[PDB]
This record gives C-alpha cells, structure tokens and sequence, in this order.
C-alpha cells in the first residue's frame, strides 16, 4: 500500500476495529476533496486506500472517526473525528504508514515514511 | 483564560518558543474561519487568544507553524504545520487547554477541559 | 523547582488530580531508592518535591500511581504505575518538568529540561 | 507470538531499525532478571522473544537502546533507554504488542493486548 492507516485504542489496549476512516486531498481551492474511506479491520489497519498513481503529490488529510467510539465509555471525546495532516511525495515516491493512539482526550500519531 | 495553547519539543526537550499559533473556526460555508492568533513565550505558552464572549460553541482548528521549525536539525516534517481540532462548549462555556508535544513526525496532543 | 511533574488524565481531558507520585533515584547497588514523593494538586503538577541542593547528578525514576485511577471506567490498566526514567545534571544545573499524558494502555511523556 | 515489540522513530519518520531491546521480569528479590532479548528488524519489529510457556503472569520491562541511536542528530537523549513495564497476563494468556513512538525527551507507548 501507498497508504495505510492503523488505529490503535490507548484506553483498552486494543485495535480499534470497524472504525470509519475519510482520506481527503486539498485541491485547487482551498478544499478538501475525498480520496478514498473505508473502516479499520481487526488488527485496525485499513489497507488498499490508494494505489501508486492515484496517490499523487499533494496534502492529504486522515480523519478517523471517533464521535461514538467511546460511547460505551460513558464519554464524549474532545471531537468526532481524530485528524492528521501530512504532505505527501514531495521529494519522490514513498509508502505512508499513519499510526494513530487515540482517547477521547488526546492522541498521538505518526507518519512513517519509508521508500 | 478561555482557550490556551502550550507546545513542547520533544527533540530538545524545551519549550517550543516563539512560534506562530494560528486558531480557525469552522465558518459553515465550512471553510476555516480566522479566529485568533499568537506567538508562544518562552514557556511555550500562548495566553491572551481569546474572550469568553467571542469563543462561543463551534468546532475549532488549532495550526502550530512548524515548516521551519526543524531546520537546524536537518529534518524537514511530515507537515509544515501541526493541526488539532476540537469541538467546543458543545455542553456549556469552559476553559480549554491544548498542549502538543511534537516532533517532525509525530506529536502527541492533549485537549484539557475545566469547568471554572 | 528543579522537579515538577504534571499528569493528565487522557480520558477524560482533565488535570490528573490527587495521584500519588513516587520519585527514585539508582543507588550504588544497582537499587531504586526512594528519593521523593506526594500527590498531584488540582492542576495535575507536583511541585517542591526537592532543592537544587538534593537533586544531585544520577538516574531518576518517576512512577505515577495509576492503578485505581482508572477504577470509575471499568477498566484495569496495563500497569499499576506509569514510570519514567531520566538521567538528571549530565552537564550542570537544570530544571527538570516530566510531563505525563495517561490512559490505561497508552502514555506519552516528555523531559522540559531547561536552563 | 505472545510478546511483540515494534520501535518507530518519532523524528525520521520510520522503523527503528537494529535497535536493541532487553526485557525483564521482575524477580524475588525485586530486581529485574533478564527475560529475552533480540534486535528490532527493518519493521522496527521484534519477534520471537517468548513463548506462551515462558510468559507468565508478572511485572515486565522493555527497556529499548537509546544511547547512541540519536547521535547523528546531535542530541543526547533524556535518557540512555526507554522502558516500558507493564503487568502480564494478570487475567490469563494474553499476546501483548508494545508499541513506542520515540523522540530523544518524549515518548509514546502503547500496549496491545489480545485474547
Ligand atoms: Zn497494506
Ligand atoms: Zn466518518
Ligand atoms: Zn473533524
Ligand atoms: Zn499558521
Ligand atoms: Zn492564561
Ligand atoms: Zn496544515
Ligand atoms: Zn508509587
Ligand atoms: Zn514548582
Ligand atoms: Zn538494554
Ligand atoms: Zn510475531
Ligand atoms: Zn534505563
């Protein structure tokens, strides 16, 4: 994959799984366009976003959605999605790999970018 | 204070000082809105952003410049900014502080939210 | 203070409050000694844990007591503590803040050494 | 596999590669005793560490080298390791993923444990 997408729960230790995961890149226009979406499997991964020329040079925004993930919780997190935003291929061609530790309160993420 | 920002290197491990903090509000033709904006201390802390009356419920972007922040280590980041959004006083008026601990491809991000 | 050591609770995005914190610093031996403690205030931090005068060069540890913490959610953390460790004055005199962002499963901290 | 590692580097932007772990159980004597130990791969992953009979219930640290893996960058870190413990098991066989995302003052783990 050009992309992919893992999504981890930090307050059970656990994947998160069957999460809704949006995939913009911004256009001409200052706008978001959709890229590619899907939810996360059991190991909370979301594999085969995008292939090689789809995945063109761009900003491309990560929203996983959070609204009710944690409604079993008893909680409300801060925002119903857990956003990242990285620049893409702007050196070249490279594999992302974005990692998201998310609460309802914070999270942590990071893109790996590898050849 | 309504809304603070504090912004930590963690490659340094040191305040993230003097740098621009850029706050939106989602405008509902659904572009992002100019809020308010600063420059953090010394402490890395942006104080001052806000007023209880103009910080009214929306949803909100919080954009850290960091194109250039990195530099001096050789490191360009996976973006030249840091974003975090947040949904506000979606139950009441509340004090939010937002403190990002970042680095060129990573950052952690906790949202506080008291009630004072 | 030379030491300070805030906590965060996010889950629930609040200061993490009356949380016990134990602080170590490694002996001779090869052993943790116990070198300062209390509980976190109102606003997550633990101030005047010690003086510049005590804080002398060495390894700390810094273990949060998180065990029951999270007791309210139903959930039992990955861990009964969530611990630091920091080599502290390799090159003078410096304040130390150990910044922790917690949830059951998941904890990020950064070293603010300064000065 | 019942006890995984993964290292990514929170500053490059990938795996971190050949980093040597060590992982300890907390003994009798309260010491830690030396458990497994192995290198990551070019994943940033470490298998194979432990089987399921060898893992039992008790108090676990992976301490992760740092000392030199920043030094290009010109930084020392915080601290010569990152260590991670967590309580095994504590509810029966369990296969755990540490995942820490690390930078030379911060860190972010994550444990997964799965059933
Ligand atoms: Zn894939
Ligand atoms: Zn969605
Ligand atoms: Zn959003
Ligand atoms: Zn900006
Ligand atoms: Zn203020
Ligand atoms: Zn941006
Ligand atoms: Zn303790
Ligand atoms: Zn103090
Ligand atoms: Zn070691
Ligand atoms: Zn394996
Ligand atoms: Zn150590």
């Amino acid at each position: 994959c050009p992309l992919m997408v893992k999504v981890l729960d930090a307050v059970r230790g656990s994947p998160a799984i069957n999460v809704a995961v949006h995939v913009f890149r911004k256009a001409a226009d200052d706008t978001w366009e959709p890229f590619a979406s899907g939810k996360t499997s059991e190991s909370g991964e979301l594999h085969g976003l995008t292939t090689e020329e789809e995945f063109v040079e761009g900003i491309y925004k990560v929203e996983i959605d959070t609204k009710s993930y944690w409604k079993a919780l008893g909680i409300s997190p801060m925002h119903e999605h857990a956003e990242v935003v990285f620049t893409a291929n702007d050196s070249g061609p490279r594999r992302y790999t974005i990692a998201a530790m998310l609460s309802p309160y914070s999270y942590s993420t990071t893109a790996v970018v590898t050849n």
